[PDB]
């Protein structure tokens, strides 16, 4: 009944039928090819609870995605370092970006949602009017015509992959309405059952709540599809602890305002209500 | 348990559970949203039986997207007129290609895999040495470094998207390799459950065995993903007498010989094997 549940089935699952493989830096993984879930949004927010989520950083990240910075300083000030190595000196010049200035991560999520297309200079250059605005164009899209099959948003430029810091897990999502509900399938290729995925659920959780205010459409489901689902074998342990772990009431999330556009959201206008998480493991 | 059973039991899961929502074609279908399949792929070909399947379409119409053709003329003389009404007269003037000559798709999926970002101009243009050759490089990443999460391969283009003819239903695929086997799981963003999906189906499995052959592996699973899964309204009748009857074993599909690259493919190298399936309807 939980949605909690089916994280915990996956991650199960993953230690059952799993096969051992190998990483890009050679750190030893369980590995599962394919998995779906499907979380309902509707009077409750998917934020685990076996295991508490860094809900600042999910929010905080997807603001910083929407505002089509690439700047990681942008997103470290805010006091979210998740981008940080990658951000780095040393990482950006193991890459062969040496011209490019520190904080730099290249043309990734936040360019490809607001400037598609667009040449990539620096995260300092005004990217005003260039590109498709494929966040834009969605809201626009629900707005206009709900029946459409094609409400996507693409992350995956193949064009663009080479200047990237990090290359895009989340690589594409689609919307779709009924019955004034708006639902979302992510396509994450790869995903960390440990630390990542549970961020990711929430962070599309809270997408889907966004557009959904804007559009004046109700939550409906989140369907979170996975490529590469895998779990690090030093977390092997500790993920077994939190099997054992019986799940609590999901949160409920509360927008305190009325916003007309997805530019004017601000930290000031989210309330999670009820979020009692687990201690540390 | 039979993998046809997976296709039949979403057929019956649309009909019973699904939505009355609307269509751009404004003929009405039955709809769901986020579901999943594996179609094992060892030793067998998902290549239905309740229903027969055109098999010379799909094998005419991969190597047609391998070649990176979008003419449609030159896939009909092939007798495969599946995207003939698409590249004719009447179509093109519709969506405002008055200037375009017939057949001229626009940048379609052959175009998307072989030259990813190259700027079209029409059918019979050379585009050699442009955009990105996405299939080569799946090919080449799969034989270097297999354990790489990123063997992805998309057909969507924002930026491309009002030049097509035919908007790409199959968006984005990725690739897995474990054990010495290759899998693949597709996105479907728009899947239409009576026709277009069983071909579909054949189609990235075949892929997935052309793929499997070059780079020493063997064909392992066949994760299909879809968005909008959809049934015609008129497509009611005949799916029920579809569903009335019992599955045959999958056939098998021979390669006859070894071949070195994804461009040296030919029809002569293919034969499906014990495919006994029903009367079409
Ligand atoms: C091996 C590995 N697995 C991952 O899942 C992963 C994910 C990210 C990006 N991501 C989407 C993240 C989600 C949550 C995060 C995290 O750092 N949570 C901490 C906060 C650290 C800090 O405050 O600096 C926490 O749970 O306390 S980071 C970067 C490197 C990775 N590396
Ligand atoms: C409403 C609609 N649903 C679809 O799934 C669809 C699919 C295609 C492209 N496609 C993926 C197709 C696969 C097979 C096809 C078909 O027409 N088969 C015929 C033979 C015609 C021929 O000789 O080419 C048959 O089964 O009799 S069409 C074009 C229009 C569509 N229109
Ligand atoms: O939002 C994110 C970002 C990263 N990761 C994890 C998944 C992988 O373990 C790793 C990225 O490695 P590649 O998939 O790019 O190889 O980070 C996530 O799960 N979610
Ligand atoms: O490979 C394909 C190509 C087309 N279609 C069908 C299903 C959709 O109903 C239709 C395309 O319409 P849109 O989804 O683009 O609106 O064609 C498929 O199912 N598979």
């Amino acid at each position: 009944q939980h949605g909690e549940l089916q994280y915990l089935r996956q991650v199960e699952h993953i230690m059952r039928c799993g096969f051992k493989k190998e990483d890009r830096t050679g750190t030893g993984t369980l590995s599962v090819f394919g998995m779906q879930a499907r979380y309902s949004l509707r009077d409750e927010f998917p934020l685990l609870t076996t295991k508490r989520v860094f809900w600042k950083g999910v929010l905080e990240e997807l603001l910083w995605f929407i505002k089509g910075s690439t700047n990681a300083k942008e997103l470290s000030s805010k006091g979210v370092r998740i981008w940080d190595a990658n951000g780095s000196r040393d990482f950006l010049d193991s890459l062969g970006f040496s011209a490019r200035q520190e904080g730099d991560l290249g043309p990734v999520y936040g360019f490809q949602w607001r400037h598609f297309g667009a040449d990539y200079k620096d995260m300092d250059s005004d990217y005003s009017g260039q590109g498709v605005d494929q966040l834009q164009k969605v809201i626009d899209t629900i707005k206009t015509n709900p029946d459409d099959r094609r409400i996507i948003m693409c992350a995956w430029n193949p064009k663009d992959l080479p200047l990237m810091a990090l290359p895009p897990c989340h690589a594409l999502c689609q919307f779709y309405v009924v019955n004034g509900e708006l639902s979302c399938q992510l396509y994450q290729r790869s995903g960390d059952m440990g630390l990542g995925v549970p961020f990711n659920i929430a962070s599309y959780a809270l997408l889907t709540y966004m557009i959904a205010h804007i559009t004046g459409l109700q939550p409906g489901d989140f369907v979170h599809t996975l490529g590469d689902a895998h779990i690090y074998l030093n977390h092997i342990e500790p993920l077994k602890i939190q099997l054992q772990r019986e799940p609590r009431p999901f949160p409920k999330l509360r927008i305190l305002r009325k916003v007309e556009t997805i530019d004017d959201f601000k930290v000031e206008d989210f309330q999670i209500e009820g979020y009692n998480p687990h201690p540390t493991i």
